[PDB]
């Protein structure tokens, strides 16, 4: 919607403001059941097609509940030692395997299929019953199946019951192959019904229910199920749903690309680069700083994103933008001689860094050539702009309306003298290349 | 085939030749359709279990249809702001959404299942119908639904309708759990039957067509599904195939590989390693790079890449490989002090850069060892060689017979003087070492 | 289990030991057999539901052949030339392409389901038979197909051919989207019962195999397999199963975060990082080293790693550890002046590195905060702890119960005078920094 972009001539960075924030704060977990019977063998001579078919579909039944069994018995560098993705969900899991707990949940589902439940922790958990394949077994079907000469009466009952334990193996499956647990959400694991159900009787607001509602293809994208516990003619996981804390702060999305003196030898020039690059978004009288990408999805003008892939920094840090000289926060750069041609898609527009012999231009797919690019860090709006060529690269603008601002200023990798320029760090900053120079000029 | 490697006793570096090129420029979209049926209640008493069994698979339908519903309503620095892969395909998604765009396909399908057909933007799209669900719901099966007493009269009936909804389910799961936008294409999206009959009538030469339908499977991994619009009784998904407008020029691969001073003592020597590896094709006057690992699938000697991934050189870039101290490209290193033993394998071979204590040998299985590795940067061809163990890793080098070269030399690290060694460039070039320690001996 | 932990105040590291090895060093392969008939055309006047019906279930076999004979007919950069995971099996089917070597391994299961067969090339390898779809279509469904008026008697044979059909295509699937090659080793591709088997079987001590078959799920996560030949009524493909040649000897995990002088204001303090984080076991009088986060699973005390995946270094290097500053081996970090704040979640705590005007705490769900640290590297058992604030960021420490330690020390970083201190070395080490060092202070 209404989302404006700036681009800085001086630093070769480009600012999409206009969007607003979801970020996961908090956790909510809720206990799925499917009902279990604990049939082992079945004394039946058969060889007849139909009392062998229905068996072989029996014998799917307890390979994955014996799968399901041997389940059971068992800026970047800041962000790797992280935790666990789903502790409070482990935390759940834990308490369904002290005694009778399991038993607490059966007796809450024994007269409805949804149902709270106050578990021994204290956590209170929404329980669904998604599946009662110990009823189907037990009554429809295992009297056939306990007298010595075994007859089923019509195939319908062996596509009925193929239908019954379908959804089993499909859990089963996913878990099997993602050693217990799983994301994005399955609908297998949660189907659309049962979701919006539970996301409606969840602890938030009325607010945060009809966002999640809305994009419920994002809460999967941001949900994890967890195997959990396979005894007592029940079977249970965990779903570990966001809570979106965070919700209508500003966000702004940060471009940058390498800026250089513009000589067309190679390595007889100085570059300097912005790696403070990511997204942004206002959090509790700080900033929230997303550095790593596919970390922060985007639907319109709403940005999804989960703090535990975040770093706070004072909320100065948006002055680098408008003025990246200021005393009150050091922005970060890096330096190099690295004059290759590169282009960066942005949400309103294209930045693009040409050095050397490349040909980089912006086009029109029905007129032509609209701007040739010269040597340096230059940048286009996406009105009446389909793609950038870079070498022999095309790259797709995005075409969406906005409101595009170009700031004019110079390019401040001309202030530095190159005979006193620090032209490989690999993680600076504005004053520690000035520190840097510092020393030189008075070696002098 | 016809592949031929050299190592470069001095620079620690072995090139990869023979290949030809497939890189992709263009992007072809079509337009995949099913039809449909608005089916809402159906006023039905039930519980015979051959009705309660074909009402929900009847659901399952509705369940997808919905599913669909909630998808519709809404070196490596230079290679991260690079825009949308399927820019194309979205641009074709946009178009369906105009009134009375969807009805253009309709007609041109009525009569046949394949038709081309002239889009309200300019792109002539190829257009598929795969599946009537709509004229087998609406016809064969729905007069049955629509009595009060509703009465199926055989299984027959409940197993045709879930052979032909199966597909629907089939697409539907691997949208929802990727977003609405899948690759590899499946062979659901697309059969093999409608891929080839899809890529016989590309607007593409009889050349481009033939190595496109002899590598299909590749054509899958770099192509995209991309779920688009649901409305009017009709289903249709955009697939984007590859366009390859690079062919048969010569690729080769550059390995390269930590070059150390041999002192057993750590830290002690002094290293340096050539920063420029991965997949170089010849392209338009330039070079096209791609230094990301796995954007590059070989088969025989073809190379298939996606331009996407690649930064623009110039051809001069090659000349590091020969004389890497050239004054036509400046070949770009880095340094370090860290002399840990590794092997890179090769196309027909193997680097060993073995240092300190560490032992690398290069077996055959029956034979025993056949070569053990000095300190310092060396390398075998895998003629008479299995394996090469490195301290206690053993790695296995490629069993494909070519030419091998190696081109002896002095280890290039041997011209520099120790006390005065930049010993830690993260990336830097060989001028850019001289002139660093250019200002160190003038320092003196 | 019997699990510690050590935090090093001195150098902001910790190091969690009481783990047990399993590392492979070799692999097992098998050959898994489909039989198959090769049946082209059945003329046969069809359009009753019950044979059109089993005609397209046939046509899923054909085309499921089909896909299988497109594919026949065709510290962390140390990591990255490695060779390929799945060179023994590639052997195995080079093997297989020999004229009569298929025709042995089909009489060797002529008469049972599972033979050991010694191969052309010297492998003797296990051989499965799985599925027999060739006497099910030649024998209980082809005579019905082979006269000109074609009457399948009762929906029953359509169901048991589904059955029969079904695994073949799960197991096409995979290896479609997956270009003939899966990993992890799908209940689809190999069962529990088979897989179980094949470990009984194995060339291998019963201490392994009582390893792998308490482990099943996480052999699967290790296992490939490699979609092979499909020639003369015979489907085979290879798994590829890891040995563990490295078993219950002792590691240990190192968790590190940057370390920092404590002035409030940005960018004037120096950093300085251990940067050889990552798993460590003994193995062969040296110490395997795993740089990558997920390279290596953990369950209980029990560390299963790949050494494909690792480095050699010499033992000295628990030095570090104890002794940053010995001169038995060159202990490696990082400098610079990033002061941002940070936690590392470590096996039995975390690591909190606190900076700034950052909100650094350590709470319990029922008690409140319990530490509150100050700005430097500091530590917190998870004894009565449940999750770290940093910032705006939460994270959750591990639940398990162990021996932590606290090892007090002066930081390292005080001793370094912040005039004459190299704040960017990207990949350093402490004696590096000394002779860094050494030359600015007799520049003066």
């Amino acid at each position: 919607q209404n989302i404006t972009e700036e681009f800085y001539q001086s630093t070769c960075s480009a600012v999409s403001r206009g969007y607003f924030s979801a970020l996961r704060t908090g956790w909510y977990t809720s206990v799925i059941t499917i009902e279990l019977s604990n049939i082992k063998e079945t004394k039946c001579n058969g060889t007849d097609t139909k009392v062998k078919l229905i068996k072989q579909e029996l014998d799917k039944y307890k390979n994955a509940v014996t799968e399901l069994q041997l389940l059971t018995q068992n800026f970047l560098g800041f962000l790797l030692g992280v935790g666990s993705a789903i502790a409070s969900g482990i935390a759940v899991c834990k308490v369904l395997h002290l005694e009778g707990e399991v038993n607490k949940i059966k007796n809450a589902l024994l007269s409805t299929n949804k149902a709270v439940v106050s578990l021994s922790n204290g956590v209170s958990v929404l329980t669904f019953k998604v599946l009662d394949l110990k009823s189907y077994i037990n009554n429809q079907l295992l009297p056939i199946l306990n007298q010595q000469s075994c007859r089923i009466s019509n195939i319908e009952t062996v596509i009925e019951f193929q239908q019954k334990n379908s959804r089993l193996l499909e859990i089963t499956r996913e878990f099997s192959v993602n050693a217990g647990v799983t994301t994005p959400l399955s609908t297998y694991m949660l189907t659309n019904s049962e979701l919006l159900s539970l996301i409606n009787d969840m602890p938030i607001t009325n607010d945060q229910k009809k966002l999640m509602s809305s994009n419920v293809q994002i809460v999967r994208q941001q949900s994890y199920s967890i195997m959990c516990i396979i005894k007592e003619e029940v079977l249970a996981y965990v779903v570990q749903l966001p809570i979106y804390g965070v919700i209508d702060t500003p966000c702004w999305k940060l471009h940058t690309s390498p800026l250089c003196t513009t000589n067309i030898k190679e390595g007889s020039n100085i570059c300097l680069t912005r790696t403070d690059r990511g997204w942004y978004c206002d959090n509790a009288g700080s900033v929230s700083f997303f550095p790593q990408a596919d970390t922060c999805k985007v639907q319109s003008n709403r940005v999804f994103c989960d703090t535990m892939n975040s770093l706070t920094l004072p909320s100065e840090v948006s002055l680098c933008n408008t003025d990246i000289f200021n005393s009150k926060y050091d922005c970060k750069i890096m330096t190099s001689k690295t004059d290759i041609s590169s282009s960066v898609i942005t949400s309103l527009g294209a930045i693009v860094s040409c050095y050397g012999k490349t040909k980089c231009t912006a086009s029109n797919k029905n007129r032509g050539i609209i701007k040739t690019f010269s040597n340096g860090c230059d940048y286009v709006s996406n009105k009446g702009v389909d793609t950038v060529s870079v070498g022999n690269t095309l790259y797709y603008v995005n075409k969406l309306e906005g409101k595009n601002l170009y700031v004019k200023g110079e390019p401040i990798i001309n202030y530095y003298d190159p005979l006193v320029f620090p032209s490989d760090e690999f993680d600076a900053s504005i004053s520690q290349v000035n520190e840097k120079i510092n020393q030189s000029l008075a070696f002098i």
